[PDB]
């Protein structure tokens, strides 16, 4: 039976800790897309475990609703700002501020995406290149400012979100399949290139997950969902508290020697599930 | 190896492997055809009797080159220009070649923008220009062919990818991410795409000689002259070698072959420094 | 698209048009283990429709006396059949000394030998396990490092071993045989790197599922759920044993020269799609 | 961390003490080497060990220095892999002493460098026997004795040598990538009886065995290891909280993949 998990963004009501609540005790993450879905249960997790956090997108509201929640439920800080990855100056600007507010960063998590179901033929040109500019382009514009402000100088970890949907091209997914794997190549780029910085950076690549946007746009009807669930190793959807827990083993020196790796967390999903 | 010449001019003399009408009367529609190794692609193509169509962003470029393809090999070849990041172009194109033949057979996505620069120095647009032109290209070309001709008639894709993102090769994070992405892509259109007879696959080039793609990326001669001796075959690939791996995954001799990647690096991949 | 033909039994094709020249391996020797059935039978016949004199070896004596004799009937070139259990290195040496003194050399060596049949993991016996990594994986290994000690060290070659696609997804009911064609994999690029100097090119080809052949009749299963899973996998239709000869012919060839380490999948993307 | 198969002298917790408190772990390898520091890193998050291995002083010697660090129990036994009698035979004798085993690490492994064309039949085959078959063999006796009925967790010990063909490591790369082939297969079929399986792939780490026999000479070492990403050999200690993350709670929806904790190691270090 997996930790509990609460289907909105809301917080947790309650917690268990497993890993240590100092494990990254003063620490700073900035969390792109962390004022919903996984995202916002990433900083949730990363803030009960001591450290404060950043979370950044499009809309200015999504995160000062996250913002006081989070804050809210574990007091400690948490900095919303407004800004599109697709910008580099709306990213200098979010990091220029997070750390004129906190004075350093430690932990870059790349958790903003785009995706909805579309067959390749009825994809235009712009809707291909517009998932390639947020996923792809936007983690790597994050990740080259993070450097240039503080990480090559300071040293930092960097977990990017993924998925599996390129192992075996997913159908209806030709864009998201496409700009995930290219983020695992750049995982794998930047760590080669980034760890003599002691710049740590890897993928996450989450299976279908409960209680998300993702899920939502992406699962199709209820009853074939539940049957591919059934049909799939662990016989369950994830939950964000499970996925939060395995970037949080990422972000910290518990994973002190792993870098440019991908973690499949996924229940084994990829292994099974359909591909009609 | 076979022979091969360092410019993008034609081989001297050829000897056949495949039969000389392996894609006899078959249409081929190349982009980056008038240069490196998508030229000799389009020559080794057109020496088994298929056409060509080749495109680009310089009309000087492939109109000089189409004027040599077809004076070496007695078949025709079409000469575009077009940027593949220009879906109104792209559509130009792709109607202009079925003007011209009537039917495409075979697509053959080679167009791509490199060079070396670290992940640190690369700014924002450099990554984001070699993803829109080595993936999103890639992209707009597969879907304009699909809707124009080969939903309704079948056909064969080949991608040209490459096996830096294997290691995350340093330098190059640009091309890496977007030639990673060009792979997955591969299985997602080979899987949409099957039911309607399109087979669709990757093939991914080692260190070619006599390629811009050596120049710029070839390092200083001493080092790639040591890197070189310590991989697998002892050797660069040339473009000929290239050539006639992209011919047998575009012909009926690969009738089962698709979401695959075919490495053809001389094992360089598994031994080079990173 | 129409397929290239094949017939069911081991038995050589009525008619064959070429689409390589009929001289690409001209006088060359082929040894094939598994030669006497199946896709290592078709693979014989296609090699020797191409110039290839064939050295056909596997346990049974009767299945490759009655091979060599249809194969060099169809095709007017030798093949010299031997009995030989690639798990016993004393035999594999006397096979190849004895090919060695009919044909004077050998160029290309072919691994096709393997058993396989459908079996839980909890059911699966100790030996039943060992028994499947020692013909498909030792017994590659051998004859692997006796042709190359009797001669391809010396001389040069090229070695494709048949492998799968099983153990990409961890295939139900084949633990046994996806385990062993994965260390396969791996054994291709080992040899690829150390091999590559003295001028041997090492690849693997990796069927899918194939017509007419005893693996399909074996792991199939029920001809309904096959119908099924071939219908919606993305060339919809089974591969043929002629299909998968021409990849081996490819990789086995000079159009391969610069091909090496490398695993060729020939499976029509069925793994992409087929259930587990 | 420490060079020798000896505790550590002091320890700090990241992942809480009871992480694991009152589980077993059979760890085939649990007297040397990574599988040593794997039980007393499961030992100091609460958990009873199982270490098996062949030679039977080894994991005494072993098992007394364990527990008399952590104050948890540690049951040596002496198995072969390769032998499924022994391992049953083991198997049962950690159950009747602890009642359960909620996790098993296959940790057992022979390695050694040899160039392909030296390489006897015999040399290859025992090395798949022992990191394949071995690997099979124990997983197959816990199913059996008690994973089928009571769910449980298995992690699988590889590498990455097979991923671009390390020279000199023909059986070891062949059989660990069996061996990831497996986790995958393993974690499909068992899944639905509670199972989880998975696989944690080391890069070189300092006072080892592996190292010891692998490394090759000091000074082409201390080059490949300056070229690498982090710059620095792993440790025992952090290869062990890799492995402890997976075979807790904290990685309940982990299953069928593989973690590569190699300071990046494959992607930069020579071959050829
Ligand atoms: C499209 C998205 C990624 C980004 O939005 P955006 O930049 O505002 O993009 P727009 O809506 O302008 O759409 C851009 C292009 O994509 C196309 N497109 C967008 N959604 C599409 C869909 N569901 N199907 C087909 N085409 C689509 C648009 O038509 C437009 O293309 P065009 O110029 O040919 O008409 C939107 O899905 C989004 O903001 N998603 C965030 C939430 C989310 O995706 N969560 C799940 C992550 S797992
Ligand atoms: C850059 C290229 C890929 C594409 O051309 P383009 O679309 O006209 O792009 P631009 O010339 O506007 O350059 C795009 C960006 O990349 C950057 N760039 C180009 N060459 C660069 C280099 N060697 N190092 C760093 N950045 C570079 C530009 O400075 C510009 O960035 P900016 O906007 O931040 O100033 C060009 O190299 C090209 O056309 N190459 C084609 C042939 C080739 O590379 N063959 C090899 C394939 S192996
Ligand atoms: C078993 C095989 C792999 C090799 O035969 P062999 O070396 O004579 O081995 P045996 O007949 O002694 O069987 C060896 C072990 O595997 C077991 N075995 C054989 N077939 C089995 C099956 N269908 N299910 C479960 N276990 C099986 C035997 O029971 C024995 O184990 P045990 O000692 O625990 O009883 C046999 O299947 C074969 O000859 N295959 C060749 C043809 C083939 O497999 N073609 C398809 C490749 S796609
Ligand atoms: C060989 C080993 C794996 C297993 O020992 P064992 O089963 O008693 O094996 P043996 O000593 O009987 O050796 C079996 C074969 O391997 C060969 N072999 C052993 N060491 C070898 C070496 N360093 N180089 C080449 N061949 C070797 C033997 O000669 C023998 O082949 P043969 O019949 O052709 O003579 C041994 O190295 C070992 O016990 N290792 C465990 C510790 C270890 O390897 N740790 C490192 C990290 S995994
Ligand atoms: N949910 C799943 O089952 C699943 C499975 C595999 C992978 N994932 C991955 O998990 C991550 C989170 O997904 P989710 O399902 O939790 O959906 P989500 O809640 O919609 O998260 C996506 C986040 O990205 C932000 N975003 C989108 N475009 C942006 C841009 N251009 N700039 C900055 N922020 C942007 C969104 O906020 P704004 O709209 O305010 O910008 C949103 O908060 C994604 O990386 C997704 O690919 C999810
Ligand atoms: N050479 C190598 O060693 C090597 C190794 C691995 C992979 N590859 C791959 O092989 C292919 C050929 O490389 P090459 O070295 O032969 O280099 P090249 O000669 O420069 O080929 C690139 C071609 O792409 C065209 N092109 C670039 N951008 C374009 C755009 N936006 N639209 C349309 N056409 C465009 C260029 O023509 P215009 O300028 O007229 O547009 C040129 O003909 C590339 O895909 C490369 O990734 C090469
Ligand atoms: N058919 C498929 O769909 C498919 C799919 C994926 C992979 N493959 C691979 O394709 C290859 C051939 O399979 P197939 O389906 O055509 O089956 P097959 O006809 O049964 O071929 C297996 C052959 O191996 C020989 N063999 C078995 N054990 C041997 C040993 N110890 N020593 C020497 N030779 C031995 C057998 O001959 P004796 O009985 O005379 O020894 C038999 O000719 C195998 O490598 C298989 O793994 C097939
Ligand atoms: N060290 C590295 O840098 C490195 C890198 C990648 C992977 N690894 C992996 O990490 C694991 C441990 O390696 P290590 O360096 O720590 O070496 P190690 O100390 O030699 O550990 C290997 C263990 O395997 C046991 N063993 C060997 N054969 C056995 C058999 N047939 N049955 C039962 N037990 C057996 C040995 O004990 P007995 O002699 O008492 O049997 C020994 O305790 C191995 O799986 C290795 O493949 C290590």
């Amino acid at each position: 039976q997996p930790p509990p998990d609460v289907e909105g963004d809301d917080c947790l009501p309650a917690y268990r800790h497993l890993f240590c609540p100092d494990l990254l005790r003063d620490k700073v993450a900035f969390i792109t897309g962390g004022g919903s879905g996984i995202g916002f249960r990433i900083a949730e997790i990363f803030m009960r475990h001591g450290c404060h956090t950043v979370i950044a997108s499009r809309s200015l509201p999504r995160v000062l609703t996250a913002a006081r929640k989070l804050a809210g439920a574990t007091g400690r800080r948490c900095l919303p700002l407004s800004m599109d990855v697709r910008a580099p100056p709306a990213v200098m600007a979010a990091v220029d501020q997070a750390l004129k507010e906190f004075g350093r960063i430690d932990i870059l998590i790349n958790c903003a995406a785009g995706n909805f179901l579309c067959p390749a033929g009825a994809l235009s040109f712009n809707a291909f290149k517009t998932v390639m500019d947020i996923d792809t382009s936007g983690t790597f514009n994050v990740s080259r400012v993070l450097y240039e402000k503080f990480f090559r100088d300071h040293g930092g970890v960097i977990v990017n979100i993924t998925a599996t949907l390129g192992n075996r091209g997913q159908a209806l997914q030709v864009h998201a399949g496409s700009a995930k794997a290219a983020v695992d190549a750049m995982t794998r780029h930047l760590a080669v290139e980034w760890g003599p910085q002691n710049i740590r950076v890897n993928s996450l690549a989450p299976g279908p997950i409960s209680g998300t946007e993702g899920l939502r746009r992406l699962g199709g009807p209820q009853a074939s969902l539940s049957t591919k669930v059934t049909a799939s190793p662990l016989q369950r959807l994830g939950n964000k508290t499970e996925i939060a827990h395995s970037v949080l083993y990422l972000a910290s020196p518990l994973a002190s020697y792993v870098t440019g790796a991908v973690l499949v967390a996924d229940g084994g999903a990829w292994l099974t599930f359909p591909n009609g």
